Protein backbone atom coordinates (compact mmCIF):
# COMPACT_ATOMS: atom_id res chain seq x y z
CA UNK A 1 0.00 0.00 0.00
CA UNK A 2 0.78 3.74 -0.39
CA UNK A 3 2.44 4.16 3.48
CA UNK A 4 5.06 1.38 2.23
CA UNK A 5 5.18 4.04 -1.50
CA UNK A 6 5.68 6.92 1.39
CA UNK A 7 8.30 5.74 3.63
CA UNK A 8 10.46 4.05 0.43
CA UNK A 9 10.91 7.57 -0.90
CA UNK A 10 11.77 9.26 2.19
CA UNK A 11 14.74 6.14 2.45
CA UNK A 12 16.05 7.24 -0.50
CA UNK A 13 15.70 11.09 -0.31
CA UNK A 14 17.31 10.81 3.62
CA UNK A 15 19.86 8.21 1.79
CA UNK A 16 20.80 11.57 -0.72
CA UNK A 17 21.05 13.72 2.00
CA UNK A 18 23.91 11.73 3.83
CA UNK A 19 25.55 11.23 0.33
CA UNK A 20 25.84 15.45 0.52
CA UNK A 21 26.97 15.31 4.23
CA UNK A 22 29.31 12.61 3.88
CA UNK A 23 30.06 11.65 0.21
CA UNK A 24 32.05 8.77 -1.14
CA UNK A 25 32.25 7.06 2.18
CA UNK A 26 29.99 4.15 3.94
CA UNK A 27 26.06 4.88 4.37
CA UNK A 28 24.36 2.37 6.53
CA UNK A 29 20.71 3.48 8.74
CA UNK A 30 17.10 1.54 9.30
CA UNK A 31 14.49 4.00 7.76
CA UNK A 32 12.06 2.14 8.96
CA UNK A 33 13.64 2.57 12.27
CA UNK A 34 14.00 5.92 11.70
CA UNK A 35 10.29 6.65 9.95
CA UNK A 36 8.45 5.12 12.70
CA UNK A 37 10.42 6.59 15.71
CA UNK A 38 9.84 10.27 14.22
CA UNK A 39 5.67 9.56 13.91
CA UNK A 40 6.11 8.53 17.53
CA UNK A 41 7.97 11.72 18.43
CA UNK A 42 5.31 13.53 16.33
CA UNK A 43 2.28 11.71 18.70
CA UNK A 44 3.57 14.46 21.42
CA UNK A 45 3.39 17.45 19.03
CA UNK A 46 1.15 20.48 18.35
CA UNK A 47 0.40 22.13 15.80
CA UNK A 48 3.38 23.13 13.32
CA UNK A 49 5.64 20.98 15.16
CA UNK A 50 4.04 18.00 14.70
CA UNK A 51 2.81 18.88 11.12
CA UNK A 52 6.46 19.50 10.25
CA UNK A 53 7.73 15.73 10.96
CA UNK A 54 4.50 14.20 9.27
CA UNK A 55 4.71 16.20 6.14
CA UNK A 56 9.75 15.72 6.39
CA UNK A 57 8.17 12.18 6.49
CA UNK A 58 6.33 12.44 3.21
CA UNK A 59 3.22 12.42 3.90
CA UNK A 60 0.27 15.22 2.64
CA UNK A 61 -1.90 16.13 5.27
CA UNK A 62 -5.13 16.91 2.64
CA UNK A 63 -4.54 13.02 1.13
CA UNK A 64 -4.36 11.88 4.62
CA UNK A 65 -5.11 13.05 8.34
CA UNK A 66 -2.87 12.73 10.89
CA UNK A 67 -5.25 10.22 12.81
CA UNK A 68 -4.88 7.80 9.71
CA UNK A 69 -0.97 7.83 9.59
CA UNK A 70 -1.02 7.54 13.09
CA UNK A 71 -3.10 3.76 12.60
CA UNK A 72 -1.18 3.11 10.12
CA UNK A 73 2.14 3.58 12.17
CA UNK A 74 -0.04 1.76 14.50
CA UNK A 75 -0.52 -1.47 12.41
CA UNK A 76 2.89 -1.31 10.14
CA UNK A 77 5.29 -1.49 14.05
CA UNK A 78 2.42 -4.06 15.57
CA UNK A 79 3.37 -6.18 12.13
CA UNK A 80 6.89 -6.14 12.27
CA UNK A 81 7.33 -6.97 15.49
CA UNK A 82 4.89 -10.19 15.58
CA UNK A 83 6.93 -13.22 16.15
CA UNK A 84 7.42 -14.88 13.40
CA UNK A 85 8.56 -18.27 13.21
CA UNK A 86 12.27 -18.27 11.85
CA UNK A 87 12.96 -14.57 12.09
CA UNK A 88 13.93 -11.70 15.08
CA UNK A 89 12.71 -8.75 14.33
CA UNK A 90 12.01 -5.76 16.40
CA UNK A 91 11.61 -2.35 15.90
CA UNK A 92 12.24 0.08 18.87
CA UNK A 93 12.88 3.67 19.93
CA UNK A 94 12.89 5.27 23.40
CA UNK A 95 13.40 8.93 24.80
CA UNK A 96 15.33 10.17 27.48
CA UNK A 97 13.83 13.08 28.97
CA UNK A 98 15.06 15.54 31.93
CA UNK A 99 14.73 14.78 35.01
CA UNK A 100 12.77 18.36 36.26
CA UNK A 101 9.86 17.44 33.21
CA UNK A 102 7.02 15.39 33.99
CA UNK A 103 5.31 13.26 31.08
CA UNK A 104 1.84 12.85 31.14
CA UNK A 105 0.34 9.55 31.67
CA UNK A 106 -1.96 9.46 28.51
CA UNK A 107 0.99 10.00 26.65
CA UNK A 108 3.48 7.05 28.40
CA UNK A 109 0.67 4.38 27.98
CA UNK A 110 0.10 5.25 24.45
CA UNK A 111 3.51 5.33 22.88
CA UNK A 112 4.76 1.95 24.99
CA UNK A 113 1.26 0.58 24.03
CA UNK A 114 0.79 1.76 20.09
CA UNK A 115 4.88 2.64 19.30
CA UNK A 116 6.86 0.19 21.31
CA UNK A 117 8.77 3.04 23.62
CA UNK A 118 9.90 3.15 26.82
CA UNK A 119 10.02 6.78 28.08
CA UNK A 120 12.68 7.66 30.29
CA UNK A 121 13.24 10.10 33.08
CA UNK A 122 17.58 11.06 32.96
CA UNK A 123 19.52 13.27 34.95
CA UNK A 124 21.58 15.07 32.37
CA UNK A 125 23.53 16.86 34.72
CA UNK A 126 25.94 14.00 34.82
CA UNK A 127 26.36 13.38 30.91
CA UNK A 128 29.00 10.66 31.73
CA UNK A 129 26.03 9.19 33.56
CA UNK A 130 23.59 10.12 31.37
CA UNK A 131 25.53 8.42 28.22
CA UNK A 132 26.04 5.24 30.19
CA UNK A 133 22.72 4.80 30.59
CA UNK A 134 21.48 5.42 27.02
CA UNK A 135 23.96 3.34 25.60
CA UNK A 136 23.30 0.42 27.58
CA UNK A 137 19.77 0.47 26.79
CA UNK A 138 20.23 0.18 22.84
CA UNK A 139 23.49 -2.42 23.59
CA UNK A 140 20.78 -4.25 25.91
CA UNK A 141 17.60 -4.00 23.01
CA UNK A 142 20.01 -4.88 20.37
CA UNK A 143 21.80 -7.88 22.25
CA UNK A 144 25.05 -6.83 21.47
CA UNK A 145 25.13 -5.79 18.56
CA UNK A 146 24.61 -1.29 18.71
CA UNK A 147 27.35 -0.80 21.42
CA UNK A 148 27.96 2.99 22.39
CA UNK A 149 25.36 4.90 20.17
CA UNK A 150 26.12 8.29 21.81
CA UNK A 151 29.38 9.87 21.91
CA UNK A 152 28.70 13.50 21.91
CA UNK A 153 25.94 14.66 24.31
CA UNK A 154 26.08 18.58 25.19
CA UNK A 155 25.31 20.25 28.74
CA UNK A 156 22.23 21.57 27.30
CA UNK A 157 20.94 18.28 26.55
CA UNK A 158 16.39 18.52 27.58
CA UNK A 159 15.26 15.28 25.21
CA UNK A 160 17.01 12.58 23.62
CA UNK A 161 15.44 10.70 20.92
CA UNK A 162 17.23 7.24 20.56
CA UNK A 163 16.16 4.48 17.52
CA UNK A 164 17.35 1.13 16.43
CA UNK A 165 16.44 -2.20 14.92
CA UNK A 166 17.01 -6.09 16.29
CA UNK A 167 17.76 -8.54 13.05
CA UNK A 168 18.96 -12.23 13.17
CA UNK A 169 17.82 -14.31 10.22
CA UNK A 170 19.18 -16.97 8.05
CA UNK A 171 19.90 -17.07 4.20
CA UNK A 172 17.78 -19.28 2.32
CA UNK A 173 20.66 -20.73 0.64
CA UNK A 174 23.21 -20.46 3.41
CA UNK A 175 26.96 -20.54 1.87
CA UNK A 176 29.02 -23.14 2.23
CA UNK A 177 32.07 -21.86 4.16
CA UNK A 178 34.75 -24.03 2.45
CA UNK A 179 33.87 -22.22 -0.78
CA UNK A 180 34.51 -18.69 0.41
CA UNK A 181 38.23 -17.45 -0.72
CA UNK A 182 40.36 -16.18 1.61
CA UNK A 183 41.35 -12.91 -0.34
CA UNK A 184 39.98 -11.20 -3.17
CA UNK A 185 40.40 -8.08 -4.41
CA UNK A 186 37.39 -5.58 -4.53
CA UNK A 187 37.57 -1.97 -6.16
CA UNK A 188 36.37 0.82 -3.53
CA UNK A 189 38.12 3.72 -6.09
CA UNK A 190 38.66 3.27 -9.67
CA UNK A 191 42.55 3.05 -8.58
CA UNK A 192 42.23 1.56 -5.18
CA UNK A 193 41.33 -2.18 -3.93
CA UNK A 194 41.00 -4.01 -1.35
CA UNK A 195 40.82 -7.76 0.35
CA UNK A 196 37.82 -8.84 1.50
CA UNK A 197 36.91 -12.29 1.87
CA UNK A 198 34.53 -13.87 -1.17
CA UNK A 199 31.62 -15.88 -0.25
CA UNK A 200 30.88 -18.33 -3.32
CA UNK A 201 28.07 -20.77 -4.36
CA UNK A 202 26.35 -21.32 -7.37
CA UNK A 203 22.24 -21.51 -6.83
CA UNK A 204 18.93 -19.98 -7.83
CA UNK A 205 18.64 -16.09 -7.31
CA UNK A 206 16.48 -13.40 -9.08
CA UNK A 207 18.06 -10.97 -10.73
CA UNK A 208 17.89 -8.30 -13.15
CA UNK A 209 20.07 -6.34 -15.96
CA UNK A 210 18.70 -3.04 -15.52
CA UNK A 211 19.08 -1.86 -18.88
CA UNK A 212 17.69 2.03 -18.63
CA UNK A 213 19.35 2.38 -15.28
CA UNK A 214 22.81 1.17 -15.92
CA UNK A 215 22.95 -1.31 -13.28
CA UNK A 216 22.51 -5.09 -12.23
CA UNK A 217 20.12 -6.03 -9.64
CA UNK A 218 20.65 -9.32 -7.45
CA UNK A 219 18.00 -10.83 -4.65
CA UNK A 220 18.93 -13.16 -1.59
CA UNK A 221 16.14 -14.25 0.11
CA UNK A 222 16.29 -15.12 3.91
CA UNK A 223 14.56 -18.17 5.44
CA UNK A 224 11.17 -15.73 6.53
CA UNK A 225 9.79 -12.70 5.86
CA UNK A 226 13.11 -10.30 4.56
CA UNK A 227 15.44 -10.43 1.76
CA UNK A 228 18.53 -8.70 0.85
CA UNK A 229 18.66 -6.24 -2.09
CA UNK A 230 22.72 -5.83 -3.90
CA UNK A 231 22.19 -3.13 -6.40
CA UNK A 232 25.48 -3.02 -8.44
CA UNK A 233 26.17 -0.30 -10.86
CA UNK A 234 28.11 -0.41 -13.92
CA UNK A 235 31.44 1.40 -13.57
CA UNK A 236 30.97 5.70 -13.21
CA UNK A 237 27.53 4.91 -13.03
CA UNK A 238 27.37 4.79 -9.14
CA UNK A 239 25.81 8.37 -8.34
CA UNK A 240 23.12 8.26 -11.52
CA UNK A 241 22.21 5.38 -9.85
CA UNK A 242 21.53 7.09 -6.42
CA UNK A 243 19.39 10.00 -8.74
CA UNK A 244 17.36 6.95 -9.91
CA UNK A 245 16.65 4.90 -6.46
CA UNK A 246 12.40 5.84 -5.82
CA UNK A 247 9.53 3.70 -4.83
CA UNK A 248 9.08 3.56 -8.49
CA UNK A 249 12.52 1.98 -9.53
CA UNK A 250 11.56 -1.04 -6.53
CA UNK A 251 7.96 -1.41 -8.14
CA UNK A 252 9.78 -1.92 -11.77
CA UNK A 253 12.59 -4.49 -10.17
CA UNK A 254 9.80 -6.42 -8.48
CA UNK A 255 7.80 -6.89 -11.36
CA UNK A 256 11.22 -7.40 -13.94
CA UNK A 257 13.26 -9.61 -11.65
CA UNK A 258 13.65 -13.54 -13.21
CA UNK A 259 14.88 -16.17 -11.14
CA UNK A 260 17.86 -18.38 -13.05
CA UNK A 261 21.16 -20.47 -12.13
CA UNK A 262 23.77 -17.94 -11.08
CA UNK A 263 27.53 -18.63 -10.55
CA UNK A 264 27.17 -16.13 -7.30
CA UNK A 265 30.33 -13.87 -5.98
CA UNK A 266 29.03 -12.44 -2.26
CA UNK A 267 31.94 -10.41 -0.16
CA UNK A 268 31.85 -11.25 3.33
CA UNK A 269 31.50 -8.68 5.33
CA UNK A 270 30.15 -5.98 8.56
CA UNK A 271 28.97 -2.65 7.82
CA UNK A 272 27.63 -0.29 10.29
CA UNK A 273 27.56 3.53 10.97
CA UNK A 274 26.33 6.13 13.85
CA UNK A 275 24.11 9.07 12.74
CA UNK A 276 22.87 11.79 15.14
CA UNK A 277 20.16 12.98 12.66
CA UNK A 278 19.84 16.47 13.24
CA UNK A 279 21.23 17.83 10.85
CA UNK A 280 19.89 16.60 8.00
CA UNK A 281 15.92 16.33 9.41
CA UNK A 282 16.71 20.01 9.70
CA UNK A 283 17.27 20.43 6.13
CA UNK A 284 15.18 17.99 5.24
CA UNK A 285 12.06 20.12 7.40
CA UNK A 286 11.77 19.36 11.09
CA UNK A 287 12.48 22.73 12.30
CA UNK A 288 10.67 23.80 15.16
CA UNK A 289 10.90 20.61 17.44
CA UNK A 290 14.88 21.44 17.80
CA UNK A 291 13.19 25.28 18.44
CA UNK A 292 13.62 26.96 21.23
CA UNK A 293 9.63 27.44 20.34
CA UNK A 294 8.82 23.70 20.17
CA UNK A 295 4.81 22.70 20.80
CA UNK A 296 5.39 19.61 22.80
CA UNK A 297 2.02 20.06 24.83
CA UNK A 298 0.85 16.43 24.15
CA UNK A 299 3.91 14.83 25.72
CA UNK A 300 3.81 16.95 29.09
CA UNK A 301 1.96 19.35 31.01
CA UNK A 302 4.83 21.75 31.86
CA UNK A 303 7.41 24.13 30.28
CA UNK A 304 10.69 23.98 28.47
CA UNK A 305 10.56 20.38 26.39
CA UNK A 306 11.99 20.20 23.12
CA UNK A 307 14.13 18.02 20.84
CA UNK A 308 17.60 17.63 21.78
CA UNK A 309 19.43 14.93 19.74
CA UNK A 310 17.60 12.61 17.32
CA UNK A 311 20.53 9.87 17.39
CA UNK A 312 20.66 6.44 15.48
CA UNK A 313 23.32 3.41 14.61
CA UNK A 314 22.71 0.93 12.33
CA UNK A 315 24.61 -2.90 12.50
CA UNK A 316 24.43 -5.72 10.25
CA UNK A 317 26.77 -8.24 9.10
CA UNK A 318 26.46 -10.52 5.77
CA UNK A 319 28.21 -13.81 6.62
CA UNK A 320 27.93 -17.50 4.81
CA UNK A 321 25.29 -18.33 8.07
CA UNK A 322 22.99 -15.18 7.44
CA UNK A 323 23.07 -12.20 9.92
CA UNK A 324 25.07 -14.00 12.43
CA UNK A 325 28.85 -14.69 14.10
CA UNK A 326 30.61 -17.12 11.41
CA UNK A 327 33.65 -18.45 13.54
CA UNK A 328 33.88 -21.34 11.15
CA UNK A 329 37.43 -23.44 10.81
CA UNK A 330 38.51 -24.52 7.21
CA UNK A 331 32.89 -27.56 -11.51
CA UNK A 332 31.73 -25.51 -14.45
CA UNK A 333 32.22 -22.55 -16.54
CA UNK A 334 28.69 -22.56 -18.42
CA UNK A 335 27.31 -20.81 -15.86
CA UNK A 336 27.07 -17.02 -15.62
CA UNK A 337 28.60 -15.39 -13.63
CA UNK A 338 27.29 -12.84 -10.91
CA UNK A 339 30.65 -10.85 -9.44
CA UNK A 340 29.88 -8.19 -6.33
CA UNK A 341 33.71 -6.71 -6.69
CA UNK A 342 33.26 -3.53 -6.88
CA UNK A 343 31.00 -0.20 -4.09
CA UNK A 344 27.43 -1.14 -4.52
CA UNK A 345 24.47 -0.12 -2.90
CA UNK A 346 22.12 -2.43 -0.42
CA UNK A 347 19.13 -2.94 0.95
CA UNK A 348 17.43 -5.18 3.29
CA UNK A 349 13.57 -5.52 3.02
CA UNK A 350 10.45 -7.16 5.33
CA UNK A 351 7.96 -8.17 2.91
CA UNK A 352 4.69 -8.33 4.34
CA UNK A 353 4.63 -4.55 4.22
CA UNK A 354 6.89 -3.63 1.73
CA UNK A 355 9.01 -1.56 4.78
CA UNK A 356 12.77 -0.86 4.07
CA UNK A 357 14.60 -2.58 7.29
CA UNK A 358 17.97 -1.47 6.33
CA UNK A 359 19.17 0.73 3.23
CA UNK A 360 23.16 1.97 2.54
CA UNK A 361 26.43 2.06 0.33
CA UNK A 362 28.69 -0.10 0.65
CA UNK A 363 32.05 1.93 -0.81
CA UNK A 364 34.47 -0.27 1.01
CA UNK A 365 33.34 -3.32 3.08
CA UNK A 366 36.42 -3.15 5.36
CA UNK A 367 35.42 -0.85 7.62
N1 LIG B 1 9.13 -9.98 -5.83
C1 LIG B 1 9.25 -10.46 -4.46
C2 LIG B 1 10.57 -9.98 -3.86
C3 LIG B 1 10.57 -8.50 -3.55
C4 LIG B 1 10.01 -8.06 -2.34
C5 LIG B 1 9.99 -6.71 -1.99
I1 LIG B 1 9.16 -6.02 -0.20
C6 LIG B 1 10.58 -5.74 -2.93
O1 LIG B 1 10.59 -4.40 -2.68
C7 LIG B 1 9.49 -3.61 -2.90
C8 LIG B 1 9.39 -2.40 -2.21
C9 LIG B 1 8.30 -1.56 -2.40
I2 LIG B 1 8.12 0.26 -1.41
C10 LIG B 1 7.22 -1.94 -3.32
O2 LIG B 1 6.14 -1.13 -3.50
C11 LIG B 1 7.36 -3.24 -4.02
I3 LIG B 1 5.86 -3.85 -5.33
C12 LIG B 1 8.48 -4.02 -3.78
C13 LIG B 1 11.15 -6.25 -4.19
I4 LIG B 1 11.95 -4.82 -5.46
C14 LIG B 1 11.14 -7.62 -4.47
C15 LIG B 1 8.06 -10.05 -3.62
O3 LIG B 1 7.18 -9.31 -4.11
O4 LIG B 1 7.98 -10.47 -2.44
Amino acid sequence: YKMSSINADFAFNLYRRFTVETPDKNIFFSPVSISAALVMLSFGACCSTQTEIVETLGFNLTDTPMVEIQHGFQHLICSLNFPKKELELQIGNALFIGKHLKPLAKFLNDVKTLYETEVFSTDFSNISAAKQEINSHVEMQTKGKVVGLIQDLKPNTIMVLVNYIHFKAQWANPFDPSKTEDSSSFLIDKTTTVQVPMMHQMEQYYHLVDMELNCTVLQMDYSKNALALFVLPKEGQMESVEAAMSSKTLKKWNRLLQKGWVDLFVPKFSISATYDLGATLLKMGIQHAYSENADFSGLTEDNGLKLSNAAHKAVLHIGEKGTEAAAVPENTFLHPIIQIDRSFMLLILERSTRSILFLGKVVNPTE
